[PDB]
């Protein structure tokens, strides 16, 4: 009888971050700077959580340089951070992957495993796998695993392949292992 | 393939809230005080928004003076603004539909329009049809209206509805020129 409204929670956080409202804190991206709140962020990231409650010294002015990260892929981990939804995932899910890796943020690391499975062909194989031993995506590296062995024949015959075999002869073992 | 794990913002939130981390305000209702996280609450509550955006003097600290709530009433309006949910609205689903009036909450104001609708009895709906028309809940007073003319036999033999042609007249309007 009565219809509840869809839960605006993801959007109006959303909100907060796109319009810098009762910020707390500044991002510094290759010199870009982005306000946010401490608190949703230290509940978001157990890496953000610990620099905020541990590491920043005052002489700081809740300021923090971001180095290992592109401003357009931290964009959008952040818009993960604050609405559980990263729209442009597709386009950059191999850095985004890492920056989710270097942020602790699991769920969005998984969402971009994800995208790279869909994204598994003879020739980047090698070099999914790569990455995924890379950033400790598990689901990811076994998958890569699986449809390198279902297709062996010609991923052998790439030069992502064989590359790996000089590059990375550990993973080439761990592949045969799954026997 | 890939199992994506469940989204765990609302959770997160609520453990802001529970645990009280990186606080920035204090609400005290009933003499109990609670820290609370000014951007969340504005970014949930118009009310609270504007509060804090135009109301707030500095010689107040950060601090919110609640008059118009039960204190268990108010623990679980703020569970709702940090996570979106409201595990014991059932058993408070008139003084919470007040609150969520009173701060502009208007999704929870719907799910106490939800419960109170499956609660409708012959001898409590006039009580609820005021209730509804007391805090501007349209659906609830459109339900109420709809099981008081498909009852109205035993309705109109009801001290609740007796009370209410005296108590509220116009009430007994609307629901006969609902013809």
């Amino acid at each position: 009888m009565v219809k509840v409204p869809e839960c605006r929670l993801a959007d109006e956080l959303g909100g907060l971050w796109e319009n810098s409202r009762f910020t707390d804190c500044c991002l510094c991206v290759a010199g870009q700077e982005f306000q946010a709140h401490k608190a949703i962020l230290a509940a978001r990231s157990p890496v953000f959580s610990a620099m905020f409650e541990h590491e920043m010294e005052e002489s700081k002015k809740n300021r923090v340089e971001i180095n290992d990260v592109e401003p357009e892929v931290f964009k959008e981990m952040m818009c993960f951070i604050y609405t559980g939804k990263a729209p442009n995932l597709d386009k950059m899910a191999d850095d985004l992957l890492a920056a989710a890796d270097k942020y602790a943020l699991e769920r969005l690391k998984v969402m971009c495993e994800d995208a790279l499975c869909s994204n598994l062909s003879v020739e980047n194989a090698a070099e999914i796998l790569i990455l995924a031993d890379l950033h400790s995506a598990d689901q990811l590296k076994t998958q890569a695993v699986d449809f390198i062995n279902y297709h062996a024949s010609d991923v052998l015959e790439t030069s992502g392949w064989k590359s790996m075999v000089v590059s990375h002869p550990h993973l080439v073992a761990e592949a045969e292992r799954s026997l």
